[PDB]
C-alpha cells in the first residue's frame, strides 16, 4: 500500500544523485516514496547496523548496561574521533566501528543469526566474517525494512527487553525540542560498489510520529551531507519540519 | 563534603541575582556550590515536581506508558501552550500543570506520601490539597536534595522499575549534541514569595556525568532566562557543556 510521490525526485536530481526516501506517518501502513522499486531494494546497512547490534549487545549481556564504557586500548584506529573511551551513545554518535566489531565478536555468529531472524532484519545474511558482515559482507536491508524495524523499536515490540530498547532509543536521540524529538542514525558503506549512504530514524512531532529511511549511491565523502539534506527537504515539503 | 566556590558569585552579580548553583562530578559525593547555606535551603519545587510525579504516575499505573496521549478536553487552560494533546514528554517539557494535577489526583494522597518517602523528596510535606502541594502548598526541597534525587534517577536507583526510570529519562532530554547530552527541567514557583525559579538536571560529556541544580529568587518575569543562563555560563566555563 506504499504510494509513489514522483515530485520528491526533484530533491535528488537537484543534487545529481540516485536514491530513495521512504516516509511513513503513524505506522508502516501509510508510507510514501519517490521510487517504489528502490524502496524495496536491499543495500549493505553499514553503520545503521549499530542499532540492532547495540540492542543485541545489551540483550546478550555483552554490553553490561546503559553506563558501560568502551575503553580504548591505545592501539591506533582508522579515525582519530574513535581513539578515546566511549559511552554507548558516544560510540553510536561517532560511529565507532571497532567498538561494534568487538561487540559482534562476543555476541558470535549463532546468536547474531538468531536475533536478526527475530528482528526480520533484511536478508539476514551474516556471512563475510562475524565482525565484517555489515561492512563488506553479504548483509542487505531495504529502506522499507528499515522503517519496519525502527517502528518496532519505537513501539518496544522488538524481541528484546523494553529496558534495552529504551536504552538504545536514548542513545539514538539526535534532535530535541519540547514537542519535537528525532532519533536517527547515519551510515556510509564503503565496502560495497556502488558505495551506499544511509539516514534512518523517526520524528515525534506533537502527538504524531513519522518513520523514515533514506539511501543513495555515494561516489565518495563529499556527497555525505545529502543523506540529511535531501530527507530534510522532503519532510519540509510534507509540513513535518515547520509549522 | 560539598565545597563552597565563591568565584561563581561573579555570574550572579551583574543581574543582582539571589541564588545557588550545586554542581557535582560523577556523584553527589563530589559537589561544589556558590553558597553552602542556600544549597541546603528548601524551596517550593513547582514544575520540577513533574519529575517524581511522572515516575510515581507510571509506577502506579496512573500513566499507562511512554506512548500515552494526554487529550485536551477543549476547556480553556491557564496557558495557550497547554491547549492541545500532549505526550508525556510534551506534557513535561511544556510544563502542562493541569495534566499533572489530574495525575496527582489519581495517584492520591496515601500513595503520593509513600513515594515521596521512598524517594527521600525534600520535606515530604504534601499538605495543601493533592493537586496543589508542589505549586502553593508546603512541599519544599533543596538544590542538594534535587541533585541526590536526579543521581538516583540517572543510576536507575530510585524505588521504581528500571523501565519507568528510563521512560522519564528520555522525557527529560533537552539538548542532544554530538559531544554531550543534557537532561533537564525548569520551574517557576509563582505561588510563593519570593518567587522561585529552578533549573535542574545532568549533563553527560565524553565518559563523565555532572549533576546540577540551580535556583534563584525571581524579582520579575524578565529575569526568568537567568535560571538557565547563569548555570549554563558556569558549566560552559568548566567545560561541562560545549
Ligand atoms: C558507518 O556507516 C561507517 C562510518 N560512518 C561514517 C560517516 O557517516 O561519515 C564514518 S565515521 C563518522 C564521520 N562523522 C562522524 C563524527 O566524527 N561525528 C562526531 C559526532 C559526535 C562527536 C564527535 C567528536 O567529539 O569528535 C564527532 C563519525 C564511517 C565511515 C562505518 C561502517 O565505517
Amino acid at each position: 500500500s506504499i504510494t509513489e510521490n514522483t515530485s520528491w525526485n526533484k530533491e535528488f536530481s537537484a543534487e545529481a544523485v540516485n536514491g530513495v526516501f521512504v516516509l511513513c506517518k503513524s505506522s508502516s501502513k501509510s508510507c510514501a516514496t519517490n521510487d517504489l522499486a528502490r524502496a524495496s531494494k536491499e543495500y549493505l546497512p553499514a553503520s545503521t547496523f549499530k542499532i540492532p547490534n547495540a540492542i543485541i549487545g545489551l540483550e546478550t549481556g555483552v554490553i553490561k548496561n546503559e553506563h558501560q564504557v568502551f575503553k580504548w586500548d591505545g592501539k591506533p584506529r582508522a579515525m582519530k574521533q574513535w581513539e578515546r573511551d566511549l559511552t554507548l551513545r558516544g560510540a553510536i554518535q561517532v560511529s565507532a566501528v571497532p567498538v561494534f566489531q568487538q561487540i559482534a565478536r562476543e555476541v558470535g555468529e549463532v546468536r547474531m543469526q538468531k536475533y536478526l531472524k527475530k528482528f526480520s532484519y533484511g536478508n539476514q545474511n551474516i556471512s563475510g566474517g562475524i565482525d565484517k558482515f555489515w561492512l563488506e559482507g553479504q548483509l542487505r536491508i531495504s529502506a522499507v525494512n528499515q522503517v519496519e524495524f525502527l517502528e518496532s523499536l519505537y513501539l518496544n515490540k522488538l524481541s528484546a527487553s523494553k529496558e534495552n530498547q529504551l536504552i538504545v532509543k536514548e542513545a539514538l536521540v539526535t534532535e530535541a525540542a519540547p514537542e519535537y524529538l528525532v532519533h536517527s542514525k547515519t551510515g556510509w558503506g564503503m565496502g560495497v560498489t556502488p558505495q551506499v549512504g544511509w539516514w534512518v530514524g523517526w520524528v515525534e512531532k506533537e502527538t504524531e510520529v513519522y518513520f523514515f529511511a533514506f539511501n543513495m549511491d555515494i561516489d565518495n565523502e563529499s556527497k555525505l551531507p545529502l543523506r540529511k539534506s535531501i530527507p530534510t527537504k522532503i519532510m519540509e515539503s510534507e509540513g513535518i519540519i515547520g509549522g
